[PDB]
């Protein structure tokens, strides 16, 4: 089915499926058992603010995840996604709950893809930067219980009115536009994406987590996908 | 029917629906008939410059238009946009050709939106810029006689293979995301678009022009507008 | 003596050199009486946000203050700045207390210019943004009390360690590069600044306000020009 | 004396200091003798274009060196570059010629770094670009026989009226403003460099070589570093 490149904040250590014994970060190539990880000391209830870059000439995923006043976390992973990921692709974030669950609240989000040519001066570039999100947010696809306008934020999993995370929620948003990461005459393709979050739960096992990802433009929900599977695969493999 | 707001490059004196009696760049706000107009020294075979800015602050829209080595071309006009078109638009480029004709070539554009809100450091942004078209550009509208990856350019209006432009023509060009140009909250709202123009005829009497524009949508090619009304307006009212 | 424009954010009525009886935005060209200013709702304690815009096509300086929740003030300008500054100038923050007093910190700053040729894709650009300060910032000119660091801020006058701010104070920050604003063959020139701001005061009338300015590359603080004068001119004329 | 950090576009080999048999592109970190190189095609009268990029996650320097209708050439080095230079820089270019010449005309530059605070939305940028040089350019420091103006032009070494590249040239032009490069308590830090040079010479063996490079804020040209040094290095150590 879909292709999936994607960078992992997974709240919650299962363990049976390849997780360390602690929250994570992690680079999953078209599997939800990472290929790296790192450990991530993550804050309930705390604004965090995740970088993810890359460029066809280094050919490596590499991120950052921080909190004010914290130590940052980082990994990376030597990947050409030339071999991975078709040509267009589209770019998103997905956050899912199970039996445990959390708010997957993001509050900004920016992209910016460049292709340089060999041509003089040749550069094609796509850059979008919310701040704020809208009630009736026409730029993006909302996906499963994904809602938009709720303190001008964005909240990628169900919330009810007390303000309270749901459990069983799976929620993606995607940038309306296909993005071109590849083209024959590129010399250098690069993106760095950046987006600030707020994960809070009321239990002291807050789960599924959040992942920044890049797929086939048409890509949807798996079913099944809610809890561990963090809306992106339809399984464990 | 739709809604267009447009800044018109018209190589072809239609005196009879207003024209002024030379090429001339005007502001088009909902119909052909141009509330404002500038001459323009249009130059056959030589790539022009026309850069397009607005803002919700001052309320006017102004364009230049350009060529290397000559004396620019520029008209303004006061208009509050937010009274003409929705909050969510498209913009795009359009061309025509009639009994006379033209090519209508493209060869970069960019587009930067932006919307400030009164919240401490809310900017929502919007970029794109080509400097190279291909064949299949997913992040385009193509409607009518319009095709990339000629050359790697935007050819809007027919032209045979021979290189040579053919006579009823129509094309326009949208970019696939709809664009954010009015927030409640927003404290100033503006963009800028420069796109860069081929215009070339065999002919003495070159026509019709090529247009910027911003419309709802779902705009849509008018049914009879070659020629005259640029691929914008179905009548000349 | 220096040349300056600037756009003041006027905490304190000085009825007797032409101020409204209000606090106020105004725009100074070259001279403290400003040509044009707004009322201004300004609210002690908060973190406030100044765009200021200008273009020269349109030939119209305008700006607009905000803060959150609440409505924005402002003002604009017809003015041809090529007939008023030179070339090459330098842009910068300026401040000052007198007998009255309150902090005039700078909590972020960024500034963007743009001189677009008649030649194809010929655009020179500068663009600076600050959100953080640090104790020895390089790329600063400080100039009288005006100190960095502090919290990661901009302080511009005279702040005692448990935060109060001092009276006669008076300090500017300029960019350490000269910024061209002029070019025989630009066809469009553009600049736009934003700075979010905190003045607070411990008193009812606080006062004397801050302001964006743009000068000949070598101003420096007038003598006596503390208090009303904004650290930007000699006297009230 | 200076800290240097250079790419060099390398015309000359000089296989007595280290250089291979051919014309070649490499990174030289505080020696000329380059820490790794790559062969480079290069084109006499054809207007190359040269990218480089680094990140302090990744900690790996890259270059692309192109020239339209070719292939192109890269080179890339492992180094931690808050490691070998100070917290403070200024960037610039360089070029000599020596027994053997060419021209060294540099069409365009551009300069984008960036410093990504942990504290939320906390980004500091500086960016610069010259698409057009004009005679005198305030914003840059030229050293040597460095000059600008030239067909908008900024031209590194000697060339006569008649338009002919002189030997024992030196010349380098470093941007104004100071770029701070690192920050305790950046989480990222990054920069991309571009420039367009024209690279010609009567000569069957042109000589010596352009170079991006980075270096202390008070860096000269070394005595004696025209030629085969490229006004970078006192000695071939
Ligand atoms: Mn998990
Ligand atoms: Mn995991
Ligand atoms: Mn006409
Ligand atoms: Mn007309
Ligand atoms: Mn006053
Ligand atoms: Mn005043
Ligand atoms: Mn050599
Ligand atoms: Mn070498």
């Amino acid at each position: 089915a879909d292709t999936i490149v994607a960078v992992e904040l997974d709240t919650y250590p299962n363990t049976d499926i390849g997780d360390p014994s602690y929250p994570h970060i992690g680079i999953d190539i078209k599997s939800v058992r990472s290929k790296k990880t790192a450990k991530w000391n993550m804050q309930n209830g705390k604004v965090g603010t995740a970088h993810i870059i890359y460029n066809s000439v280094d050919k490596r995923l590499s991120a950052v995840v921080s909190y004010p006043n914290a130590d940052s976390a980082t990994v990376s992973y030597d990947v050409d996604l030339d071999n991975v990921l078709p040509e267009w692709v589209r770019v998103g974030l997905s956050a899912s709950t199970g039996l445990y669950k959390e708010t997957n609240t993001i509050l900004s989000w920016s992209f910016t893809s460049k292709l340089k040519s060999n041509s003089t001066h040749e550069t094609n570039a796509l850059h979008f930067m919310f701040n704020q999100f809208s009630k009736d947010q026409k730029d993006l696809i909302l996906q499963g219980d994904a809602t938009t306008g709720t303190d001008g934020n964005l909240e990628l999993t169900r919330v009810s009115s007390n303000g309270s995370p749901q459990g069983s929620s799976v929620g993606r948003a995607l940038f309306y536009a296909p993005v071109h990461i590849w083209e024959s005459s590129a010399v250098v393709a690069s993106f760095e994406a950046t987006f600030t979050f707020l994960i809070k739960s009321p239990d002291s096992h807050p789960a599924d987590g959040i992942a920044f990802f890049i797929s086939n433009i048409d890509s949807s929900i798996p079913s099944g996908s809610t809890g561990r599977l963090l809306g992106l695969f339809p399984d464990a493999n």
